[PDB]
């Protein structure tokens, strides 16, 4: 039994013996998330089978990560749902340790998916995968940026302000739907080291709009800045920001005006809207309303036969 008083909710709390644990997924320093197979997961479909993503702690787990996750899970409930992010399917609060369901997403990040995707030749970095898939088209790649768009624009009218918006952080599902994911995280109390790579080796200070890297200032204006980065990791099909440029070196930089050169595969059009996410001035960026609106354009215009 926990110390703890877990926060059971009963219409979302799943006995823990309807989940079918499997492969991890990903494990960070908060803990790990395994998929899993859920059984009866829909009241009224209980002998179906759902695979499903589940974050737990790890062994070392302190009370502020168990306090953490539990905010987490709350956040998404008062989020709500929307088809462009990952959406909570339920908890274990009962019986053992805190488990939170989530939507599976079997396509992994965008990062990866998209440089799994990569063509040969002179537009692109070269392939990284083993298992290399079939390349997206004009279209799809607009599309994927059409869709998180989508999720932020949501995000965003539920006042949630994601801090870290990034391609690692955009989940693909088994359809290639786009799914925003970590935006229920717990904002650090404590300031934080910009020198310091996450578990998977990204320096999270690429994609910070430069109040946020000056002054710690987050808003929406600050994650259209970090949707920018994105526009820029999808037409590089997962491409490192800023190449050769040292982190230190950023805010000068960025300060005076530097910004990223567009991608060699990649329109006018886009790459200026990218620019214009990257606006010095916070209230000058577009909002995530214009940007949907914008790209839902582009979507239709750009062809899918290339
Ligand atoms: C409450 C909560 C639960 C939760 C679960 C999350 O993870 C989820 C949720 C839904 N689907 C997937 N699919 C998935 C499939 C393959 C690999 C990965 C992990 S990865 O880091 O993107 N790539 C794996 C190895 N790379 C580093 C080489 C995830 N994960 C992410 C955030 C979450 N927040």
């Amino acid at each position: 039994v926990s110390e703890y008083e877990l926060p059971e909710d009963p219409r979302w709390e799943l006995p823990r013996d309807r989940l079918v644990l499997g492969k991890p997924l990903g494990e960070g320093c908060f803990g790990q998330v395994v998929l899993a197979e859920a059984i009866g997961l829909d009241k009224d479909k209980p002998n179906r089978v759902t695979k499903v993503a589940v974050k737990m702690l790890k062994s070392d787990a302190t009370e502020k990560d168990l306090s953490d996750l539990i905010s987490e899970m709350e956040m998404m409930k008062m989020i709500g749902k929307h088809k462009n992010i990952i959406n909570l399917l339920g908890a274990c609060t009962q019986d053992g340790p805190l488990y939170v369901i989530v939507e599976y997403a079997s396509k992994g990040n965008l990062r990866e998916y998209l440089q799994a995707r990569r063509p040969p030749g002179l537009e692109y970095s070269y392939n990284p995968s083993h298992n290399p898939e079939e390349q997206l088209s004009s279209k799809d790649l607009v599309s994927c940026a059409y869709q998180v768009a989508r999720g932020m624009e949501y995000l965003a009218s539920k006042k949630c302000i994601h801090r870290d918006l990034a391609a690692r952080n955009v989940l693909v599902t088994e359809d290639n739907v786009m799914k925003i994911a970590d935006f229920g995280l717990a904002r650090d109390i404590h300031h934080i080291d910009y020198y310091k790579k996450t578990t998977n080796g990204r320096l999270p200070v690429k994609w910070m709009a430069p109040e946020a890297l000056f002054d710690r200032i987050y808003t929406h204006q600050s994650d259209v800045w970090s949707f920018g980065v994105l526009l820029w990791e999808i037409f590089t099909l997962g491409g490192s920001p800023y190449p050769g440029v040292p982190v230190e070196e950023l805010f000068k930089l960025l300060k005076e005006g530097h910004r990223m050169d567009k991608p060699s595969n990649c329109t006018n059009e886009l790459y200026m809207m990218m620019r214009d996410c990257w606006h010095a001035v916070p209230s000058q960026r577009p909002t995530f309303k214009q940007l949907v609106e914008d790209l839902d354009r582009i979507v239709a215009l750009t062809s899918n036969q290339e």
